[PDB]
């Protein structure tokens, strides 16, 4: 049901940590797997074009057909980079999501998804940023933010005087330079 956040977080959680949880013995053998299991699972969530658009702030209406193609594709290959990395923590730990709310006429939603140690310590909060298309009703991830580090704003100040000294371009060549960072566990 694409007009419930929550009922699409629930949904998103549940595909990506079975398959985090069931194939640990191929993300041992190879890290950079969780790019698929996140491009699989979860990026069918996320509006990624949204998030890239929020990154690129005022550089975007400038910028030409081609670097915004190459830099929407760049960012996307990021944002595999940075959830699988994000997500390499987990390996199968139970989870608890924050519970529906009066949605109203919100458009911008924060869901919180908390994963339990199985040992009694700290749990580990991800905060999952929703957002609405008030045309049609309905919700998309473009955030998630992982005990404070977001996949998007971490990296704002270096990122801004990027796209202020090098443009798009600069940015765009950080990113695919980010995104062939191995993941590691
Ligand atoms: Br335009
Ligand atoms: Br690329
Ligand atoms: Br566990
Ligand atoms: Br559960
Ligand atoms: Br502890
Ligand atoms: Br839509």
């Amino acid at each position: 049901d694409q007009t419930n956040p929550y009922k699409l977080m629930d949904e998103a959680a549940q595909k990506t940590f079975d398959r985090l949880k069931n194939e640990q013995p191929q993300i041992r053998a190879n890290p950079d797997y969780l790019r698929t299991i996140v491009d699989q699972e979860l990026l069918p969530y996320v509006q990624v074009k949204y998030a890239g658009a929020l990154v690129l702030g005022q550089y975007y209406k400038s910028a030409t057909p081609a670097q915004r193609e190459a830099y929407f594709a760049a960012f996307r290959e990021y944002l595999k980079q940075a959830y699988g990395q994000a997500l390499a923590m987990y390996h199968g730990q139970t989870y608890q999501i924050a519970p529906e709310q009066p949605l109203g006429d919100k458009t911008i939603v924060p869901i919180r998804v908390t994963i339990i140690d199985p040992n009694g310590r700290p749990p580990v909060r991800l905060d999952f940023q929703w957002r609405k298309n008030s045309q049609t009703g309905n919700w998309q991830a473009y955030d998630m933010i992982a005990e404070g580090v977001s996949m998007i704003t971490t990296k704002q100040n270096e990122w801004g005087t990027l796209l202020r000294t090098k443009g798009i371009d600069g940015l765009t060549a950080q990113l695919k330079s980010i995104s062939q960072q191995k993941i590691t566990l």
